[PDB]
């Protein structure tokens, strides 16, 4: 709070020097980079000026606001004692930037374009009073949509499922937290060498067989929070868009999600969690390829468990009663 720092006070040479392009969105960009041995995912936003920036207008910094306190406040569920997770993305660092882009990222950012392709402007139009907030997160892996033929198994398929399920517990009981926007990009995997999960559910503590994956949730657009009564959210009351969209069951829970909440943004309803487990759960059975199929028993039943996941999981209230309650995790 010291005024804006420039972009070599979070991405000082070597780090600059080690940025990859990795992810995008209308919001701008995300770099992978190391320091300290350590990979690091840096999302870097525009605010605050006139410019149209991938077809859209900048946030006020009042806009932002929301998306950093709800990063932070579900980082800090790692450290919780009574409510405790890691599955939601870890929060290094935010600062706020004063500069025009860096040479070194529109030169990751030109890699990107030339061997993945970009949906995004070049980011080479800013002048040196732009201001950014930059986001520094833990490097999370890839995403669930990414990984659509990469996984070994439905076993894996259960462990994800488990994993965002007591996440986004977790996050209810602590934080009265909705999500509201989880797609299968959203749901972020990586290799861990633990054999167990932990976390802990209005003090009580409980483990996942990993099967040698760490999910971590991103992607606050449209999520909901309060503490205090004081509440976040997203007010989409009036958007059109977003309820009009066809060709995937993701755009059915937008619709469902006013449906439940009268189109009352505001309010908590964590039945939207249990509707975007379930088009998780559908996506498992429907879209995802795995490279050893239920050949066995014991994988058989898991098959047919994650099976009735799907069709029995929508007469549960929230992520917490599915957790507690559900015979998948029992
Ligand atoms: O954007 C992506 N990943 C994201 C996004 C946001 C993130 N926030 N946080 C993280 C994060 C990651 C790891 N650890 C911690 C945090 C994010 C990762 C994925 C990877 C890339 N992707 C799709 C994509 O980038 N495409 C590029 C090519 N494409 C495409 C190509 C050309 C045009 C085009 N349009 C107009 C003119 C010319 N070409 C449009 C789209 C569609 C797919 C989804």
């Amino acid at each position: 709070q010291k005024g804006p720092v420039p972009f070599s006070h979070c991405l000082p040479t070597e780090k600059l020097q080690r940025c990859e392009k990795i992810g995008e969105g209308v919001f701008g960009e995300v770099f992978q980079t190391i320091a300290d041995h350590t990979p690091v995912a840096i999302k870097i936003i525009a605010i605050e000026g006139p410019d149209l920036v991938n077809g859209s207008h900048q946030k006020t910094f009042e806009e932002i606001l929301p998306e950093i306190i709800i990063s932070k406040e579900l980082s800090l569920l790692s450290g919780e004692v009574c409510n405790r997770t890691e599955g939601f993305i870890g929060l290094n660092s935010v600062h706020c930037v004063q500069g025009s882009y860096p040479p070194l990222l529109l030169k990751a950012w030109d890699h990107y374009n030339s061997t993945k392709g970009s949906a995004n402007d070049r980011p080479d139009f800013f002048k040196d009073d732009q201001l950014f907030i930059v986001l520094e997160f833990e490097f999370g892996g890839i995403d669930l949509e990414q990984m659509r033929t990469k996984l070994s198994s439905l076993a894996t398929a259960k462990s994800i499922l488990h994993q965002l399920t007591a996440s986004l517990a977790v996050a209810e009981a602590s934080l009265r937290f909705e999500h509201r926007d989880l797609h299968w990009g959203n749901v972020l995997l990586k290799k861990t060498s633990l054999k167990k999960l932990h976390y802990t559910l209005n003090g009580k503590s409980s483990t996942i067989p990993s099967c040698g994956l760490q999910v971590s949730i991103i992607d606050y657009t449209l999520s909901r929070l309060e503490r205090d009564g004081i509440v976040v959210f997203c007010d989409v009351s009036m958007d059109e868009d977003l309820f009009t969209g066809d060709g995937d069951y993701q755009f059915d829970i937008y619709r469902l999600m006013k449906k439940e909440n009268n189109n009352r943004w505001g309010e908590y309803h964590p039945y939207s969690n249990v509707l975007w487990l379930h088009y998780l759960t559908d996506k498992m059975l429907k879209q995802m390829t795995f490279k050893t199929k239920c050949n066995t028993p014991a994988m058989k039943q898991i098959k047919r468990k994650i099976q009735e996941f799907h069709r029995t999981m929508l007469n549960f209230s929230s992520a917490t009663d599915l957790l507690c309650q559900h015979s998948l995790f029992k």
